[PDB]
């Protein structure tokens, strides 16, 4: 009853920055699924988009649910689409944010919808400055950015600053993080709190 409003949500997976990719490769997609399970994906509510790979190239696509097609298939489709990211490893966050901006520019949005980028990351961008530059173009267009950080390879101050908070001080509703062992229990609440803040 929380993630129930008109929102265009762009889910961006950004990892792994780690030397031992096992955790990201085994758990990033189940983590993203858990987040997506918090969303009301009725056409009058949340429209869910995801950055994915197709024909060796990065692309933004809409994810549907539960479409008029069979239940298990709709789940499998989403899970496979998300999994196209895994073979490609670490990719430019700057380029991903730029693609979201182009996507928003190419289409008319719903009159009363909010635009939101949710980033799942276990590392830091190739370029901090290029990334910050893009995020500000987005926020200048009224787009909100939330970030979920995982593990010990993240920079918390960067994540907080990226979503518009103070680098260290004060609560930041658009940011949360966790160690791998705990992410499954923290991500649901994070998505909910993100929806709440977005409606304010
Ligand atoms: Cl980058």
């Amino acid at each position: 009853e929380v993630c129930n409003d008109e929102v265009d949500l762009y889910l961006l997976m950004d990892g792994s920055g780690s030397i031992r990719r096992h955790n990201w490769v085994n758990h990033a997609v189940p983590l993203a699924m858990k987040l997506i399970q918090q969303l009301n994906l009725n056409d009058n509510a949340i429209h869910l988009y995801a950055s994915v790979f197709s024909n060796n190239a990065r692309e933004i696509i809409r994810l549907h649910s539960d479409a008029s097609k069979n239940k298990e298939k709709a789940l499998i489709i989403i899970k496979s689409l998300l999994s196209t990211n895994l073979p490609y490893g670490k990719t430019s966050l700057t380029d991903a944010l730029l693609q979201v901006r182009k996507h928003l520019n190419d289409r008319i949005n719903r009159e009363n919808a909010n635009q939101l980028v949710v980033i799942l990351t276990d590392g830091i961008p190739d370029s901090i400055q290029d990334s910050l530059k893009e995020s500000r173009k987005l926020s200048d267009r009224g787009v909100k950015i939330a970030v979920f950080g995982i593990g010990q390879g993240i920079n918390v101050a960067f994540n907080r600053f990226l979503v518009g908070c103070h680098p260290s001080d004060g609560k930041c509703n658009l940011y949360a993080d966790s160690a791998w062992e705990n992410v499954k229990n923290v991500i649901g609440p994070f998505m909910k709190a993100v929806c709440v803040e977005v409606e304010k």
